[PDB]
């Protein structure tokens, strides 16, 4: 009823096996898509040695093209490689993310299939410092929970409480991205003709070619804690400490 | 063939009628609309102090009701008051904007009356303390140029760059905001009924509430330098020292 497909890279150098509490992080990612009731769960590599870890727990790899370098080229080229009809809802879950809650990722695809393109999932900022990190990314959400933008920016911007941090409490104001959508595979030959943007280039977010474009985003909030992914290694040791 | 409506406030203290360069702000502000080639300016206010040095400069002034206190319920008002029609097209030109170029101010009706809701009008930034300047308002587009959102925060961000300012240049990259939009009479009832949005309280962004809504809002990038306005005593000598 839905499948998951994992990019996973290599070059945090060597990022989808660095070990998490015994197991490489590709492992942990993995380990949450089958929890989540997926029917069949993929990992996309153009990398060898993450095909040989990976088969070696057990996984099913699709070795993808060096060309194809995007985690949704990678999506793509898995989803062709594997026979995926164009109505069929396929999860993206990206390799830097092993604590999403396997409920969320259910959720995500049914909010996809209960409405006739995209989701994404995101989570609450609590925390003054997460807002203002500029590693984090933030999401402006409409009424209705379409993505308005989504940055590395602290949004909504508090005009007149962003210059007094020490009175400044988050309450629903604020919201985390997480790296995790649904689509129909359908969606993705529309998606890989549309170019880059400038702002996709500047933000590394490359979900803004879908607004660029005039696509559109729904989000999910998650109803549990999702912590933030791994991309450097003051994230690795965070995530390490939860363990 | 349009109308420009001029929402002007008193309580900067006193900031319609501050002196610039002999005239006041507002005298500014309504001669720019003028020279736009307006059928008809009209400026809305409920101070009747404002009324009298406007029409003492001739202008036509619509005065409005204390109760009505955003900008866009003062148009509302002055759009009865003053009988247009649905189809009519009225540029509500805000009287801290004192120098828009004219013609800047017709392409934004021709804009709005080329297609078939709501235009507004921007300008590049090239400079980089003005795109960090948290009082200037940033608003990123999508490939036809409709708003995707606007914030003081400084969008979109650079991931790799913003951490390295000396050797950032703004090439295409970031816009400002002008206060000025146009608008169909007709949109002004269904815009009134919507309700304001946590983001457009935070950010004191009125214009949030259209994104908010599902509307969308098409910008015009001006030819010409559009100075910013004036809504401090630091803006106030800036413009000041233009003439
Ligand atoms: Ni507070
Ligand atoms: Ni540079």
């Amino acid at each position: 009823e839905f499948r998951v497909i994992i990019p996973a890279r290599f070059d945090l150098p060597g990022k989808a096996l660095v070990d998490i509490a015994g197991k490489p992080m590709i492992q942990h990612v993995y380990e949450s898509a089958i929890k989540s009731g997926a029917e069949e769960v993929v990992i996309a590599t153009d990398d060898k040695r993450i095909r040989q870890v990976a088969e070696d727990f057990g996984a099913v790899v699709c070795m993808t093209s060096s060309d194809h370098q995007s985690g949704t080229e990678r999506i793509a080229e898995a989803a062709v490689a594997l026979g995926f009809e164009d109505d069929e809802i396929i999860v993206c879950l990206q390799g830097d993310e092993p604590l999403i809650p396997p409920d969320a990722i259910r959720k995500l695809a049914e909010d996809l299939d209960e409405h006739d393109k995209v989701a994404s999932l995101c989570t609450p900022i609590t925390e003054v410092d997460e807002l203002f990190n500029p590693h984090s990314t933030k999401v402006v959400l409409n009424r209705r929970n379409y993505a308005l933008y989504f940055s590395h920016a602290p949004i909504p911007w508090g005009r007149d409480t962003f210059s007094d941090k020490e009175n400044l409490q988050l309450n629903g104001s604020h919201y985390r991205h997480v790296g995790i959508y649904a689509y129909r595979v359908g969606f993705l030959e529309e998606y890989l003709s549309w170019d880059a943007c400038p702002a996709e280039k500047m933000e590394a977010l490359e979900q803004l070619r879908i607004l660029w474009h005039g696509g559109r985003i729904h989000m999910v909030v998650a109803k549990s804690k999702c912590p933030p992914g791994v991309d450097t290694e003051e994230d690795l040791e965070r995530v390490r400490a939860y363990f």
